[PDB]
């Protein structure tokens, strides 16, 4: 087995059978990927894309739209069982009445969305009230989407849909270029490995892919499309007037560009990214990404007053909103050598000790996990440290 | 009608006329929630997150699939996945093949999920492992789940905690988790009366406990807490049921399974008709509220009076306190026009900036609680919103650790 998949297996990072860490079915979306850790990279991951394309833009807002969209072409579609069974009951068939059945499913039943550009387009004319009509603003929305391999795979997409004037569209589509190329490459340790190309479509529009260079070759983890109109006219026959927003004086039917990354294979990008078999392996993942800060557990010494330490010390860390490993509390003995290595497994930013020194002068050993040093502080300071530190990471963006 | 017609116009809500009456907000037929809306979901999202799964060392996340394998022998009314391919493979390119391929539908195809529970069950061994079998744990996802509406799908955000305990201290959690979610809702509310419990118990003799939201047309459950027992986990696990045991001090044990099931959507919308007073304001809980605060001009050299208000929006983003830039607006709109809207949109704060501030640095600040004004130091605005959003957050997080009973 691969040692990065096996050691995301082990540590929580991915779930499933040994057979579903295989690259197809990791790739395909036909399983729940990611164990705890993994759920908490991605949702850190997810954050900072709202921090970055939500939260700091004014002009961009949140949509959420609906799963399914009235019904395309391979998407499933989702019929009721109850209309199933009525018809399995009558015991005349016909092949006209059966065929009929079959028929009117292919054009009544609604479908599973493949991307989340509908939705925002449907939610376009409302986000335009709201901002008196001016041009240019934003949809963003994360969600799942899904997708017929070759079973339908789950992908979590999170999408910008972004309403400028043609012309300023060309500018705007390289703007969000680099843009989102440089916030992928600001949590790598191997910046160079998330690339990008341009590219275009079946009808000639112009766009833009960014990928990611896995051992096995590169995957596109973003693309970047300029629509042009006519999905949005799709959406609003007739009521040209209600679509029309002002770029100055003109009142115009804007360009929509799609932005949209795959949150789930961003989140394997950073597992393999992240690898060192450095020391033993770690996975340095950026500390914005890591799914778990710091690591509290109890020395050599008088248990039940150890534990009561280490109990107050997460409750604050806890109240803070930074993540905890409460080794403390295991049964199991395990040496000080093992707890590392696993810590380090596991992403874990720092690691701390609490002893019978600690008891009698208040200090902990304070072991990092980038240099691998241990040093010595007063349990008064750690939180202080450690709040600082997480936001000094998180301000270099 | 005033209150879902103000949401709508304000954009809390979407939808049509008809997507607007009681039945069709409670469907969940049509994606409710306009900008403002989503914001103040993601906002209680967010404090359902921080309350159940970043201040709890013993609950994790997990996360599923939004399809489940097919069953169909139940008769259960969940939605099937059928591919289109299939059907036209059969219709164009007799009776007994016809009939088979329905069977084959109902039997086979797989179907989309109606709670968030199986989700919880399938990663708990792998949890159990993450935690080397101390019990007890749990399992939190927020998810959308989907039901029969009537033939139409409705889809409902779920926020679940699954919590594994021995059954010998199940009941003192189920009424632990049942007082601490319903101060969970009235932390938020204006009016925390109007969210109330009530004990029930299952076909079986489960015992359960609801939580209510009194809407204007009555009672709505928005969450359920049901002590299920270990039945859903043994089926769940057939043939392993030596290898799921958890760790209670030194005994093994199948644990009991409390499944905690919140509806978000019909809470966002609680939150909409609570905060809902007379001028028509929508107080919401600072916490929740989607604008923190709005900045405008007033006489002045426009030029300079907006990048006095530019420089104030990129202080406040970049410190995450969301903004609405009405200085970018043109602004044929009248002072009580602009704060009517306001109180409306639920903003916090107004701030304005006018010539005089380009002399002594003083803005207007006007209190939508209240709606008094204020001079204050454009200097000082920053530190004012970061520490009063943190004062409220704190006061709401007085009892996160509170020990019930
Ligand atoms: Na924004
Ligand atoms: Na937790």
């Amino acid at each position: 087995r691969e040692a990065l998949v096996d050691l995301c297996r082990r540590r929580h990072f991915l779930s499933g059978t040994p057979q579903q860490l295989s690259t197809a079915a990791l790739l395909s979306g036909c399983h729940a990927r990611f164990g705890p850790l993994g759920v908490e990279l991605r949702k850190n991951l997810a954050s900072q894309w709202w921090s970055s394309m939500v939260v700091f833009r004014e002009q961009v807002f949140a949509v959420d739209s609906l799963h399914q969209e009235p019904g395309r072409d391979s998407a499933f579609r989702l019929v009721s069982p109850e209309s199933i069974r009525e018809i399995l009951q009558d015991r005349e068939p016909s092949k006209e009445q059966l065929v009929a059945f079959l028929e009117n499913l292919l054009k009544t039943s609604g479908k599973l969305r493949a991307t989340l550009l509908h939705g925002a387009l449907e939610h376009y004319v409302n986000c335009l009230d709201l901002v008196n009509r001016k041009l240019p603003f934003g949809l963003a929305q994360i969600g799942v989407c899904f997708h017929p391999v070759s079973r339908v795979g789950e992908k979590t997409e999170a999408s910008l849909v972004w309403f400028t004037p043609t012309r300023t569209s060309s500018q705007w589509l390289d703007f969000w270029l680099r843009h989102r190329l440089l916030w992928w490459r600001k949590f790598a340790m191997s910046p160079s490995n998330f690339s990008s190309a341009d590219c275009q479509d079946e009808l000639g529009r112009k766009g833009s892919k960014l990928y990611y260079s896995f051992p096995w070759g590169k995957e596109p983890i973003e693309t970047l499309w300029n629509l042009g109109d006519q999905e949005l006219l799709h959406t609003y026959p007739g009521n040209v007037s209600t679509i029309q927003g002002r770029d100055g004086r003109k009142n115009v039917v804007p360009c929509v560009l799609s932005v949209s990354g795959d949150v789930d294979l961003g989140t394997l990008a950073y597992l393999y990214d992240s690898f060192q078999l450095a020391e033993r392996k770690v996975l340095k993942l950026h500390p914005c990404l890591a799914p778990i800060k710091v690591a509290l557990d109890v020395g050599k010494g008088p248990t039940v007053e150890l534990r009561q330490v280490c109990q107050g010390l997460l409750n604050e860390l806890l109240e803070n909103g930074i993540s905890v490993w409460p080794g403390y509390s295991e049964t199991v003995h395990s040496s000080l050598e093992q707890l590392h290595s696993k810590y380090d497994e596991m992403s874990v930013l720092f690691s701390v000790l609490v002893t019978e020194t600690t008891l009698e002068n208040g200090l902990i050993q304070l072991r990092s996990r980038d240099t691998t040093m241990k040093e010595m502080m007063h349990i008064s300071k750690l939180r202080d440290f450690l709040v600082k530190y997480l936001a000094s990471a998180s301000n270099v963006a």
